[PDB]
């Protein structure tokens, strides 16, 4: 007699994962039905702003920690304290308090007070090698622990770039990183980030964010270690490494079904290599799962949010359907103890949650347009037309002048 509209994004095989999963719910709560809307993951920005913007918002859906504050301010979530105190054996306490956290509001402040989401999961992403390739070139394991210094990284790589069949041409390469969502831990681990301490100056003009980022283009354009410019428009880096063709790609544990059906060599988790800190860097990704502030029935709409965030049994299925890490800590490091299911330093990813991970930078602005601006035109520098030095110099004010605007329009929203 109940519809619920569930509105979600991911992979193909999330999208799988998690429609099996909502039938589960269904078979649970046999009143319940949900009617679900699911995108691919670089659709759902534009389609969740369009519903929030004709104030159509479905019954539960994903939301990005950095939207928190923005959405609190145009009533977009509900707060569902209340509801998640109240339903039967919940315990969120033991879910990973940095993802519960990120779903906080106080009235002030994110990380404290009211909820107003739970955590669809931690994303920790961690740096994978092909052992395969290593062990077939007679070249000596990464150290699970010991970060490859950046001209160590460097050198391993270039061993790796070869002609493999003889035919004449390169056919095998180091690797190939996609500066979107590997450029932060260059970034981070050489002591630089996008913005200040305080989050409101944009700082990507800083010597050691330049020298971040043009060693990350040099690794196509001057070392030489990945496929051509061309090469990866022909077949892209993602698609290489499941083919066996990289020695090095990131690894996040949404990928790991799609992995566990494609890629046919061993591989295994390694840390980032380092730059001048010494020490690795890397992203840890979440998602929230929200319930309108409008919707005709809350406890539901919570109750569909629990299941899939921290009921066991959901969470079980999630886990078992490989498409991310346990939301509860105890289970989580047993998981990564669990020697059958690979790769063999799963614990990698528990290590970047506890020790090395960041946030991104938009998670702590009132909206991420001042770092698209950034990535928007980064393009001709990876591409070797632009220097490093030369592009953070002209898109720094236009970034700033974006931040700015985030900072105001906050102070605006929220009187
Ligand atoms: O193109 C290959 C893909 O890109 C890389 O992943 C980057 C993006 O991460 C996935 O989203 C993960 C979720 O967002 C996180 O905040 C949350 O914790 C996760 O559930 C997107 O599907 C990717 O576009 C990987 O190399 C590969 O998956
Ligand atoms: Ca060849």
């Amino acid at each position: 007699k109940i519809e619920l509209t569930f509105m979600f994004r991911g992979q193909p095989q999330e999208q799988t994962a998690y429609k099996n999963v909502v039938k589960k719910f269904e078979e649970k709560h046999p009143n319940v039905k949900v009617n679900i809307v699911v995108t691919s993951p670089d659709q759902y920005a534009t389609k969740l702003r369009a519903a929030i913007a004709g104030r159509k918002i479905p019954d539960v859906f994903y939301f990005n920690p950095g939207e928190l504050r923005a959405y609190v301010n145009s009533n977009v979530l509900l707060d569902i304290t209340k509801y998640v105190e109240n339903s039967k054996g919940v315990n969120l306490q033991d879910i990973w308090e940095k993802g519960v956290n990120k779903y906080r509001f106080d009235g002030e402040k994110v990380g404290q007070g009211n909820l107003y989401g739970l955590p669809k999961d931690l994303g920790p992403f961690a740096l994978g090698y092909n052992k395969t390739m290593f062990e077939k070139a007679g070249i000596p394991l990464p150290d699970k622990d010991k970060p490859y210094t950046w001209q160590e990284f460097i050198d391993v790589c270039k061993k790796l770039t070869k002609d493999t069949n003889g035919d004449g041409k390169l056919d095998q390469w180091g690797t190939g990183l996609n500066a979107t969502w590997t450029l932060q831990g260059f970034v981070w681990s050489n002591g630089a980030d996008w913005i200040d301490e305080s989050k409101t100056k944009v700082t990507v003009d800083d010597p050691k964010f330049i020298e971040a980022l043009q060693f990350f283009a040099d690794m196509q354009n001057k070392y030489k270690v990945t496929p051509s410019i061309a090469e990866a428009q022909t077949l892209d880096t993602y698609q290489r490494w499941l083919r066996g063709q990289l020695g090095f790609f990131p690894v996040g544990p949404w990928d790991l079904a799609a992995f566990d059906q494609q890629i046919k060599f061993e591989y295994d988790l390694i840390p980032w290599p380092a730059g001048s800190t010494g020490k690795p860097a890397t992203w840890v990704g979440s998602l929230g799962i929200g319930v309108s502030s409008m919707t005709k029935h809350p406890k539901e709409a919570v109750e569909l949010a629990l299941y899939l965030s921290a009921d066991p049994e959901g969470q079980k299925a999630l886990v078992d359907q490989r498409v991310q890490l346990p939301n509860s800590v105890k289970v989580a490091e047993e998981w990564a103890k669990d020697p059958s299911i690979k790769p063999a330093n799963k614990q990698e990813f528990l290590d970047i949650i506890n020790d090395y991970g960041h946030s991104f930078p938009t998670e702590y602005t009132y909206n991420g347009e001042w770092y698209d601006e950034f990535y928007r035109n980064l393009q001709p520098v990876l591409d070797g037309k632009m220097s490093a030095e030369e592009y953070v110099k002209k898109a720094k004010p236009k970034m700033q002048k974006l931040l700015d605007q985030a900072i105001e329009q906050e102070k605006q929203a929220s009187k």
